[PDB]
């Protein structure tokens, strides 16, 4: 019928369970009622018996929330000594900290003592406070020998690395005999560019080399430049072991590196030869790649390793570097071809270097009507449904994600086309993204708002896929999205952002999560991107990735070039996040270029060089 289960969670959140237990037996088959017995059995979770508790999580243990509940009874179960009940339902994947160490506190005093060292020490070596439940587990494994000096060390370097400095130095005041090097460690994480008084880090020590170690990587970071000086002072002076060696080597060779200072190659070369440290061996291309140095990049591309070597960058790359190292040769031709026909940035990079056109390859998924009954029966489905038939969206969220934890390949797609058709946009490129099933264009490039997005694209002078493109990579039309900094809506505009907009525009200010309706947002988005279209010259590569890191942090990168080519400018983008939020944009404009009807190459005619 017609359920008033709100009844029952008034009375209960926050109050009394009278009406929730006349109505028990009525909303049988209600798909929200273990919702209600959940908080019942919650309120009075300290005097519950292990049975009815235990029935509890064999019979709803797939509630979203369910992890809470078997927290705060672990808790209990091992603050009453009650250790057998414990382990048997103590489970590491719930990734509670506090649970972990109980367990090993449990299996110290049940005759694991290997196994609740080892327990120990995996939660002694991390650079940030532990919960109490650990000083406790501290507390046995150093009364039972067990917390040497060495282990201190490695938590100091660790909570050091961190920046927790009050951690830090209280762990180099339990130092019996490094408390000197300890306290220099703390120091010179705090400011590293101390270590330009080579006088005072003379002491041949393992303890001083590593004090060392970590001040020249931490100073790698702001002046690499500074920080190499010192390693070559610093090199034949302490005795460093090769890992140590190769580690400061890696922060200062990929810091240098990313400013384009070629005095990072032969430190890369010297210190990782192997090409076993993906993120140094990237980089090293990256760099032979903005240097002009073509025949080194070809070179290096062919002796990738294998999970390298078969990226869609790494063969487009080889094929460049070679075209661009013998301009005559009919290698790359080939090369290109195997790769042009993928759907994806360098895939078009390639088509377009070919100049034949982009393959889409659209085929929505061929899922039987059995698959999909299992998803849309499921339990975990219904409770979404009829949280979203009510408004609850955070809550029918909450299942959809929870359920996507244990469906296979199939069900995932299956989940995906459902969400979809509730234009749950976001939902289902969530689940179809974790199918891994990127050939469904129609669900993984939605055309949410279409008339407004191509009215405040016209009105601005601007494509339409590339608003399109922009929005899908920063709310995926999630229109209600609100990001970890503040950014809101389909545009993830800041509020400042938005306001200075609105007045340069003489667009009507927006209530500062006004920004939530589409319709506000779209206007104010469109405008700004606009803004930074004009800044850089109409150019959507600089205008993206503005977009991501604001106007100064592109000016920075793009000087000093001359006649630099786009993709080797993409490609030597200095940040991860942003590389990726440019060749994304980019891509996605592309696709949706085609469902406009409005075809839109990868980068124009005006955008190939700078
Ligand atoms: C999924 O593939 C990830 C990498 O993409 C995110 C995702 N949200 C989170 C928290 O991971 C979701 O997918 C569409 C976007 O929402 C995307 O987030 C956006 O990331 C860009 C940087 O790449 C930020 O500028 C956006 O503010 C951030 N948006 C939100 C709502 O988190």
């Amino acid at each position: 019928q017609r359920r008033l289960y709100d009844q029952a969670k008034a009375a209960l959140a926050k109050g009394n369970s009278a009406p929730y237990m006349a109505s028990r037996s009525a909303l049988r088959d209600y798909p929200l009622e273990p919702y209600l017995a959940y908080d019942e059995l919650t309120h009075r979770l300290k005097s519950a018996s292990n049975e009815e508790v235990e029935r509890f999580l064999t019979e709803h243990g797939d509630l979203p929330q369910i992890g809470w509940l078997k927290l705060r009874w672990l808790r209990l179960l091992a603050d009453r000594g009650d250790w057998k009940t414990f382990v048997n339902y103590y489970d590491p994947k719930l990734n509670f900290t506090e649970l972990d160490c109980l367990y090993g506190q449990y299996q110290l005093g049940h005759g694991q003592k290997a196994e609740g060292y080892a327990t120990s020490e995996r939660l002694w070596l991390v650079g940030k406070s532990q919960p109490a439940a650990c000083d406790t587990l501290f507390g046995l494994w150093q009364g039972e020998g067990q917390l040497t000096e060495e282990k201190v060390w490695k938590r100091l370097k660790l909570a050091a690395e961190a920046r927790n400095y009050s951690l830090a130095s209280h762990l180099a005041q339990r130092l019996p005999t490094l408390g000197n090097q300890g306290a220099l460690m703390v120091s010179v994480a705090q400011n590293p560019a101390q270590l330009s008084q080579t006088g005072r880090f003379s002491q041949r020590d393992h303890a001083t080399a590593d004090v060392v170690g970590l001040g020249l990587r931490r100073l790698a970071r702001q002046d690499p430049e500074k920080a190499l000086s010192l390693l070559d002072y610093y090199s034949s002076a302490l005795p460093f072991s090769s890992d140590e060696k190769v580690a400061i080597a890696r922060e200062i060779g990929l810091s240098l590196a990313k400013r384009f200072d070629p005095r990072a190659l032969p430190l890369m070369t010297q210190y990782d030869p192997g090409l076993r440290d993906n993120t140094v061996t990237e980089w090293r291309t990256r760099l032979l790649l903005r240097l002009g140095r073509w025949d080194e990049a070809y070179a290096l591309t062919r002796k990738l390793p294998q999970d390298l070597a078969a990226t869609s960058r790494w063969r487009y790359w080889q094929a460049r570097s070679l075209q661009l190292a013998q301009p005559n040769s009919k290698e790359p031709i080939a090369l290109y071809q195997k790769l042009a026909g993928e759907r994806d940035f360098y895939g078009f990079l390639a088509a377009d270097r070919l100049s034949v056109p982009y393959k889409l390859g659209n085929r929505p998924a061929h899922i039987d009507p059995r698959v999909l009954q299992r998803v849309r029966n499921a339990a975990s489905t219904r409770r979404a449904m009829e949280f979203f038939n009510r408004g609850e969206v955070i809550n029918a969220r909450r299942e959809w994600y929870h359920a996507a934890r244990l469906f296979d390949r199939d069900e995932l797609i299956a989940q995906a086309r459902l969400a979809y058709d509730m234009q749950w946009y976001f939902p289902a490129i969530r689940s179809i993204s974790q199918a891994q099933y990127w050939d469904d264009l129609d669900i993984r490039f939605p055309m949410a708002h279409r008339a407004t997005l191509v009215r405040e694209a016209k009105n601005r002078g601007l494509h339409s896929s590339w608003i399109f493109a922009i929005t899908r990579q920063e709310s995926a039309f999630m229109s209600d999205a609100r990001s970890g900094v503040g950014a809101t809506g389909l545009m993830q505009l800041m509020p400042g952002t938005a306001k200075e907009t609105s007045r340069k525009f003489g667009i009507p200010l927006a209530s500062t999560q006004q920004l939530i309706v589409p319709d506000v947002n779209i206007r104010l988005g469109a405008a700004y991107l606009s803004q930074v279209h004009s800044q850089f010259n109409g150019n959507r590569v600089l205008a993206s990735a503005a977009y991501n890191a604001g106007p100064g942090r592109v000016r920075q990168w793009l000087k000093d070039t001359r006649h630099l080519a786009f993709d080797v400018w993409i490609e030597t983008i200095p940040f991860d996040e942003t590389r990726q939020y440019v060749q994304n944009v980019l891509s996605y404009a592309v696709i949706y270029g085609q469902k406009l009807n409005a075809p839109q190459p990868i980068v124009d005619w005006h955008e190939r060089y700078f």
